[PDB]
RNA sequence: GCUCAUUCCAUCUCUUAUGUUCGCCUUAGUGCCUCAUAAACUCCGGAAUGACGCAGAGGGUGCUUAUCGUCCACUGACAGUCGCUU
């Protein structure tokens, strides 16, 4: 069961539009009624399609999860939230039609909008996928919705962070790729050249550089930013290319400090490190 | 510390120079009147950061030996240096009466060029000219020299066989969606445009110039001899494409050297 | 004479009002200190020219305190008058790029939307002392200055002179209306012939218009919609502002209607020098 | 610059017939005049711009292609420590 619920004039037409080339598009239903129709398109056997707005919102969300409680399991709901900014939101609901909650309430074109999106917001913060329209024209919003909604694998991205070196080339798997050269060497000291990225010792020779934790710490600022972006589109194995030449002491400690922090965040993450493998 | 000054015929392109001091992190309060120069200095050494100043006209003392007299009052700690400008009397029209405005402004303006540290002609400048003027003129030139290299690299022909950093630009809004788009590529207009338009490429093309402008100083020691930048589409044609040259364009600005090179389309 | 200072959210716009003024004749002042800003009031007190001076995120001290004792030296009672600039996220961002250097907020400020809300509340102080909250968010990089240049050219004390008149269609409408309502579709107590040659303004009158709901439906709805008109009020370049709306004699109805809406505003605090010119003469 | 459809500033003014009912008069007058059905013109205290020419005045036009979006993994390179030898 696929649910289209968003400010109004984020898209929501187009998206049932193709929504019904998807699925069994069908908008403007009390949600009480939903779940007896789930029962009916049992029948259907098919995915369906249901729009909820402003104004198929009842106001009163204990009635929302209400419906939620009584779901026919043969459909498995999930919330996609279409949004965008306020001005954008103005401009394309410009298109003949007329905010209903404006009716008696009179509140500005920009005010109603601030009235429903708290209004929603119930869903909203329940809401499961979510998509922004900030810019995307109707035309622009058409083949967008086409290329994320045909989600397969809906299950999860794995992190997984391959430490290599140069030497041997950059390894074919890789998605980004942050050389990490001019960090202090731990060469420099002849006793730790013999000890292996995973040796304690030379993680305390870069614990003693904080420089390591600036790059550290800032690449994951770097990639926290761009990944849940990445993370919506149908990607199977996002992974993270950490190479010195040597692909055995610094490339070493990163990935698997990367790997830590992510873990944390809960994103599965997979540890390689290409040399150390037995090939 | 320092408290470089600046002088010059008005449109000599002196705010490209603060500009580029402001570039370097030297504060500059462009413009401020000549008197009270002294305490800014100590407010700026309680700033503890080099700065910048500029000088007009508009600041001009009728008499300078106040100028001096004050200039002498500044602390020892910012060392002041004087660069002035000069080009064709026309040149300086392209940028901007209009002859005897500035002969008279330039007898103001000739105890400075005589108190100049440093005079430039830049009649045939430009920014870059100005960066790497600038760059050697305070910060030392180095032979050490990095030469950064910008690849657009398409994900199906592969990743470039040497690349020090590489970026996926998967996730950015994708002209591909209009197929009026299809055929250009990443330098026609049109594209550029709509691009430009999507915030999210702005958000990327900012966040990841930030990055590498963190991490480029420590890459200039060690004397490299070149460092590659390669940002990938899936077809290399659309997206990577114009990241790499506006984000090559912005590292043009803050002078260091680059190299453009759109692989994909070089290959025809 | 003046010294406007020029504000707002980073990026958003301020060079352009700096290039404006400096059009205009003020003097050009950029990123100075705070501190040191009452002594150049006394300097310019000499040049007897009004002056500009930036205040951003750039030159914005942590303490509040400071540039409120600073206007506090502002010598010889010149008015200080603040002016601000604004748009929205989206728009500072899209603006925000152009080929500038961080936002001095880069103290591992997490991204430059991160850091430039944080510098609205930053920047707040300012927000209070505002003589003006123009708005950037529509204009470009080249046309917003021509907004601009239209902006500032105007005196404040020809402060809005709001007014109602009520007036009759059967010898015409006022020359200068800015705006005009037809009306005589609300109820007409006509059918009250003692009323009928009885003034409006009479509050028998007003209890028989009082007695319909349809027209105070009306009033909300009018004056609600008045108000949506507040940014209009704002940018008034006129020395007193008119409310036309006619009766077909003017006085039968439309008065009372235009008492309330004076009471409305008059209630708003606004200036209500408001006359129905046109019922006694 | 010259001179002008322009722009944004200019202080600037009135009407016939429609039927009707109530406020009032002429004493019929078809009215003085409230309500009320439609039809019907103008006009100078600022600051920008385009319109020619002053002044510079040395390739174009139409339509035939572009297949390149997602997604999944074989992977490469002659130019100090020591683990060594004969």
């Amino acid at each position: 069961l696929m649910i289209v619920s968003g400010r109004s004039g984020s898209g929501k037409s187009v998206a049932l539009r193709a929504l019904e080339d998807m699925g069994y598009c069908v908008d403007n239903l009390p949600v009480v009624l939903l779940p007896d129709l789930a029962r009916t398109l049992a029948d259907r056997e098919i995915s369906a399609a249901v729009s909820i707005d402003v104004r198929n919102m009842p106001e009163s969300p204990e009635i929302f999860e209400q419906a939620m409680s009584n779901l026919p399991d043969a459909f498995s709901p999930q919330l996609l939230f279409l949004d965008a900014d306020r001005n954008t939101l103005i401009r394309r609901y410009s298109d003949t039609r007329r905010l209903h909650p404006l009716s008696s309430k009179n509140l500005s074109l920009e005010s109603a909008i601030d009235k429903e999106s708290d209004l929603l917001e119930p869903l909203r913060s329940r809401a499961d996928l979510i998509v922004d329209t900030s810019e995307m024209s109707v035309h622009e919003l058409a083949e967008m919705l086409r290329t994320r909604l045909l989600g397969k694998r809906e299950r999860e991205l794995t992190m997984v962070f391959e430490s290599f070196g140069f030497k041997h080339g950059i390894p074919i798997d890789a998605d980004y790729v942050f050389d990490v050269r001019f960090l202090p060497n731990p060469h420099w000291d002849p006793k730790l050249r013999p000890m292996t990225g995973l040796d304690k010792p030379v993680a305390a020779f870069l614990d003693r550089h904080t420089e390591v934790h600036n790059f550290i710490y800032q690449t994951r600022s770097y990639l926290e930013l761009w990944l849940p972006m990445l993370e919506t589109n149908n990607r199977s194995y996002l992974t993270v290319a950490i190479g010195c030449t040597g692909g055995k002491h610094r490339s070493v400690y990163i990935a698997e400090q990367l790997a830590d922090y992510f873990r944390s965040r809960g994103k599965n993450v997979q540890s390689r490190h290409r040399t150390l493998e037995k090939r």
